[PDB]
């Protein structure tokens, strides 16, 4: 058996093999907008993706990842709460079975239809594997998705999903520009947290954008046609692959905006 999102392997079970699930800086969290505080110490945020090199898209049995070449500063995140340079390694989403759910973070308890995670690692640590042994190893840029108008820059992702229906399938995915997944504003909230899936490591500076992107109902419907299972196994739709909000504990959420 393995961890997942079902009744018998979902978030309530993870602590038995990953005891950090009950740790001091777990993610996601609810973002209480009234309690978050504007932080004048934050520097301007810099999302520098013009030289991004996407490579491949993979159904890993929990989500799909669009993977990037991270062997140079091609696509980086800097500024904001960050010290130094964080390189983009992959992005993926979490989404619901219904439009009223799917996000990991919540905003005043509001759940969005989905949430995009752009995953970066701190170059001072040399490789992702070493970065995940550090308290400041990772930075994840989180972006909420609501259902409304289509996101044109998402469509290339949607259209390849038929090639990667089942766990372990991959497809070449070159020349994808992740700038087409961003909203107009970079206003954000930030706090120290964790991976939201096993191994739940407490290595992440979370940067959660305030402005959601809209995607169409047809775009999310296609996410919901993916499968958690492998080819030839019983079909289990890849839906509700989100962890609920975790205790904030001894943390303060900071806002980039007044
Ligand atoms: N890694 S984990 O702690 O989340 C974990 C490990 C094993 C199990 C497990 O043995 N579950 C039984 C089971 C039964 C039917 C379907 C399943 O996916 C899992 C659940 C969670
Ligand atoms: N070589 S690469 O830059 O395209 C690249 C390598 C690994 C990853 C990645 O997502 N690594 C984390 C990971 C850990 C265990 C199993 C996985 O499939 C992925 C992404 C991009
Ligand atoms: N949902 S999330 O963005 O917090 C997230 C990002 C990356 C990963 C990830 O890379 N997982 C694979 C991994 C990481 C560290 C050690 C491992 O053995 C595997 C998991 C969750
Ligand atoms: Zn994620």
């Amino acid at each position: 058996h393995h961890w997942g999102y079902g009744k018998h392997n979902g978030p309530e079970h993870w602590h038995k093999d990953f005891p950090i699930a009950k740790g001091e800086r777990q993610s996601p969290v609810d973002i209480d907008t009234h309690t978050a505080k504007y932080d004048p110490s934050l520097k301007p945020l810099s999302v520098s993706y013009d030289q991004a090199t996407s490579l491949r898209i993979l159904n890993n049995g929990h989500a799909f990842n669009v993977e990037f070449d991270d062997s140079q500063d091609k696509a980086v995140l800097k500024g904001g709460p960050l010290d130094g340079t964080y390189r983009l390694i992959q992005f993926h989403f979490h989404w619901g079975s219904l439009d009223g759910q799917g996000s990991e973070h919540t905003v005043d308890k509001k759940k969005y239809a989905a949430e995009l995670h752009l995953v970066h690692w701190n170059t001072k640590y040399g490789d992702f594997g070493k970065a995940v042994q550090q308290p400041d190893g990772l930075a994840v840029l989180g972006i909420f998705l609501k259902v409304g108008s289509a996101k044109p820059g998402l469509q290339k992702v949607v259209d390849v999903l038929d090639s990667i229906k089942t766990k372990g399938k991959s497809a070449d995915f070159t020349n994808f520009d992740p700038r087409g997944l961003l909203p107009e504003s970079l206003d954000y909230w930030t706090y120290p947290g964790s991976l939201t899936t096993p191994p739940l490591l407490e290595c992440v500076t979370w940067i959660v954008l305030k402005e959601p992107i809209s995607v169409s109902s047809e775009q999310v419907l296609k996410f919901r046609k993916l499968n958690f299972n492998g080819e030839g196994e019983p079909e289990e739709l890849m839906v509700d692959n989100w962890r609920p909000a975790q205790p904030l504990k001894n943390r303060q959420i900071k806002a980039s905006f007044k």
